[PDB]
């Protein structure tokens, strides 16, 4: 549970990594995050599993060749804001929303 | 590709395989089903995937060995009503929620 479970991975993304560079004023990168680990007994009480994917988790169990495990997935996401040229060199600042993972849990 | 992306999969859930055998009155199961499928472009962040999961299929496409690609999960679950008996001979109703996957994103 604890050491290899569904949990937050940490990842800085930068644009200039993205190849956006040129045009993307501010900012040049953020913390954008991932969900990763495996989803099996125990459940964490801290992902808040749903019934569903308690009732998958077993049948996978059961049958494991026609029911795959339940999916490590945000629970939770932060917004952001982008300032950036468009290709008519007009100035825009955009609020992308679900780019921050926050927190990670079994779907 | 139209049907191996990800989407949602029929799965029917019997009480028995799961040890409600004497205390259920009906039904006697229900479809659960599950999301299953490949998460990559094409992607639409204004349907059923969102923003970070287009920036982690980015990420993953240049370090395939650091970052795995976003995974398929519900988007829409349903509940699903069970009559069943007590220790007293009582015939209760029950609700139980997100039992039902309706449909399935990548996050």
């Amino acid at each position: 549970k604890r050491l290899k479970a569904c949990r937050k991975h940490e990842l800085y993304v930068s644009f200039q990594d993205l190849g956006w560079q040129d045009w993307i004023i501010a900012p040049k990168g953020y913390a954008a995050n991932y969900c990763d680990g495996e989803c099996s007994f125990p459940l964490n009480a801290h992902m808040n599993a749903t019934n569903h994917a308690i009732v998958q988790t077993l049948v996978h169990l059961m049958n494991p060749e026609y029911v795959p495990k339940p999916c490590c997935a945000p629970t939770k996401l932060n917004a952001i804001s982008v300032l950036y040229f468009d290709d008519n060199s007009n100035v825009i600042l955009k609020k992308y929303r679900n780019m921050v993972v926050r927190a990670c849990g079994c779907h």
